[PDB]
């Protein structure tokens, strides 16, 4: 059960996490909407770069936050490409019982 959200971060946090976005109105709709916290702004405001940010929410999601990522998502400034390849590590990342 606890292991399906955080289960998707992790994978696609270092895929995406590697190179992907550099700018792009995303974790404000987060930071906002809730995804992130104080603790978020040490991180997110630490980035000094671009491409941590992303690690950040990454980075944060799979502590600071238990379901950040339906919304997390929601900022994908390229969902098209981010948020597929996410939802697709969503279904895949999760640990699943079956197997056949």
């Amino acid at each position: 059960m606890e292991a399906r959200d955080k289960q998707v971060l992790r994978s696609l946090r270092l895929e995406l996490g590697a190179e992907v976005l550099v700018e792009g109105l995303v974790l404000q709709y987060l930071y906002q909407e809730g995804i992130l916290t104080e603790n978020h702004i040490q991180e997110i405001n630490a980035q000094t770069t671009g491409l941590r940010k992303t690690m950040l929410l990454l980075d944060i999601l799979p502590s600071r936050g238990p379901k950040a990522f339906d919304t997390f998502l929601d900022s994908l400034q390229e969902f098209p490409w981010v948020r597929e390849k996410l939802k697709k590590a969503r279904e895949e990342a999760m640990t699943d019982l079956p197997a056949g």
